[PDB]
């Protein structure tokens, strides 16, 4: 029941499918051999997002890459920008931007409103912080589609059969709707933060996977990225590489 769940073995998730498709039973246990841990986040049609708060933040709490904070907060100022240039009036999105800030600055030590691993949790579980966060996303995935509609135009008529615009207001923005490769592409594109998704889904059998990242997403043609995701229908969850 938790927005964020603690860490499991991999084995828990294979239990759970022990039932199963056997082309599943087996994806899950090549995901064993590579990693030792899972993290599920409950699924609302917002886990994308979710799942993402949380591994990045914890990534920042381990690590105390103060050089990355200040690279997606100039990131995240230049969201802003895309935001304001579209005719989103600050109201609109001043508290999501100010919540997820707080939560950076938290997460690095050294200082009177530092935070540790229980906190960071709690947040994570608090429905007034761990909703705003989702919005930041929600909001900050909405305006780099917009900001690039011509380009994301033909996918997204491919896939749904509406305009970039009525893509955002239905299916970015709202809570409660399940990201997709859009949302992903955007959003790493938007701060500048590789995401590895694991597909665990029926496609010789291998996990199919991919590093989305500004230098994978780019149209003309790295390091392997430190947030790794599994995805179902309706679900993605962390993984903690062993």
């Amino acid at each position: 029941l938790p927005y964020v769940g603690d860490k499991e073995p991999l084995s828990t998730l294979a239990a759970e499918f022990q039932s199963g498709s056997p082309i599943l039973q087996e994806k899950i246990k090549l995901l064993g051999e590579q990693y030792d841990a899972l993290r599920r986040t409950r699924g609302d049609g917002n886990c994308f997002y979710r799942s993402f708060m949380f591994s990045y933040l914890e990534h920042i709490l381990e690590t105390q890459d103060k050089a990355e904070v200040e690279r997606i907060l100039k990131k995240i100022e230049q969201c802003k920008k895309t935001l304001a240039d579209l005719g989103y009036i600050e109201f609109t999105f001043e508290d999501f931007f100010s919540i997820f800030i707080d939560q950076l600055e938290s997460v690095l030590q050294g200082h009177e409103s530092s935070i540790g691993a229980e906190e960071l949790l709690e947040r994570t579980r608090d429905q007034m912080v761990s909703d705003y966060v989702v919005m930041f996303f929600r909001f900050v995935t909405s305006g780099e589609i917009q900001r690039r509609a011509e380009f994301f135009e033909p996918f997204i008529s491919g896939l749904t059969n509406s305009t970039v615009v009525q893509f955002c207001k239905a299916s970015v923005e709202p809570m409660g709707e399940e990201s997709d490769h859009v949302h992903i592409i955007a959003l790493s594109d938007a701060l500048g933060v590789p995401i590895r998704v694991m597909y665990l889904d029926r496609s010789n059998i291998s996990v199919n996977h991919h590093d989305f990242s500004p230098e994978a997403n780019s149209s003309d043609g790295a390091e392997k990225p430190y947030i790794t995701l599994l995805y179902r229908p309706g679900h993605y969850d962390i993984l903690y590489p062993k």
